[PDB]
């Protein structure tokens, strides 16, 4: 059987929290007044929800309403409880209210509005300084939720809303987030393909906060190398092959051997043998102004096969890459 694993930090946060904190199935939802919110326009539709811009008519302020699609009451309460637990934390999207939508017959989550630039165009314009700045801001959010016993499990550009005018950032869509409990096995069908950690791709279920750090590394690679997404797999199998062509196959085998994991035999014909590459090979004249020795070392320390070897969010904030970022 597989070798067990533990987070190297915040391991027992939920253990010593009162049960009410992590037992979301028992959570009793406090409902606001649905008539306070008037929908203005549809912003997007996902697998699990529709998202609208709206107005709070009690203060005439813009808000965002997320009307959940019919899914397990467990998952609905999970997202709600996690959002309430994390409310007020650094760069955590603020849940302002919860109402019953009369048409969908489901909960509608009301969020603070973020006046964002969509990640397609913004990533085109981010400077070296901007990338360091916003990475640091994401780390504040990740160290906070990890310190609060929660892993996000869907870190990707879409879920990092940035108001570039006020240089404000919010980590959104906590619909896949979970409470970390030592020894617990989790669903590996989380995160978007390009941001899935090697643990997910090799079906290792006893993972932890460090999953988010792989995803963050994928985002960083895409920003400093100007290639979005960086690991661009055609499916979940090809995704691991794409990673192995960069990190190499010998360290992949070291990883699965450490946890006594077996690869899907379908990899036998597609994985091949690959040396580990040096990050400098991805540098060229159109991205070099975004690359520094500090950037490459930081990236290198996020993108490890072994989830136990990755920088923690707090360790990441100590990295020399962020020395040039103004703190106040
Ligand atoms: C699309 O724009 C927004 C989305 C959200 C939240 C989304 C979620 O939590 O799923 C919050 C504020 C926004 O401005």
């Amino acid at each position: 059987g597989p070798v067990p694993s533990r987070a190297r930090v915040y391991t027992d946060v939920n253990t010593h929290r009162p049960r009410e904190y992590w037992d979301y199935e028992s959570h009793v939802v406090e409902w606001g007044n649905q008539d306070d919110y008037q929908l203005v326009r549809k912003l997007g539709r996902g697998k699990y929800s529709e998202v609208f811009e709206a107005i709070n008519i009690t203060n005439n302020e813009k808000v965002v309403v997320k009307i959940l699609k019919p899914v397990k009451k467990k998952k609905i309460k999970r997202e709600i409880k996690i959002l309430e637990n994390l409310r007020g934390g650094p760069n955590i999207i603020t849940l302002a209210d919860i109402v019953k939508d009369p048409v969908s017959r489901t909960p509608a989550l009301v969020f603070e509005h973020v006046n964002n630039t969509d990640f397609k165009q913004l990533y085109q314009t981010l400077t070296d300084y901007d990338i360091r700045f916003y990475m640091y801001e994401i780390l504040k959010a990740l160290d906070y939720c990890h310190s609060m016993g929660i892993m996000h499990r869907d870190v990707k550009p879409h879920n990092v809303m940035i108001d570039h005018e006020h240089r404000k950032l919010r980590l959104i869509d906590w619909g896949l987030a979970e409470f970390y409990h030592p020894g617990q096995e989790y669903n590996v069908r989380v995160a978007s393909r390009y941001f899935k950690g090697p643990e997910l791709l090799v079906d290792y279920q006893m993972y932890d906060y460090s999953l988010d750090m792989w995803s963050l590394g994928c985002m960083l690679a895409s920003m400093i190398f100007r290639k979005e997404p960086f690991f661009h797999g055609h499916d979940n199998y090809d995704q691991l092959v794409r990673i192995a062509k960069v990190l190499g196959t010998e360290d992949l085998y070291d990883y699965i051997d450490k946890y006594n994991i077996e690869l899907d035999p379908r990899f036998n014909d597609i994985l091949g043998r690959h040396s580990r590459k040096r990050w400098e090979r991805f540098v060229h004249s159109e991205n070099q102004h975004l690359v520094s020795p500090e950037a490459l070392d930081f990236l290198d320390k996020l993108l490890r096969y072994d989830h136990q070897s990755r920088l923690t969010a707090r360790e990441a904030m100590e990295h020399p890459y962020f020395y040039t970022v103004v703190k106040d």
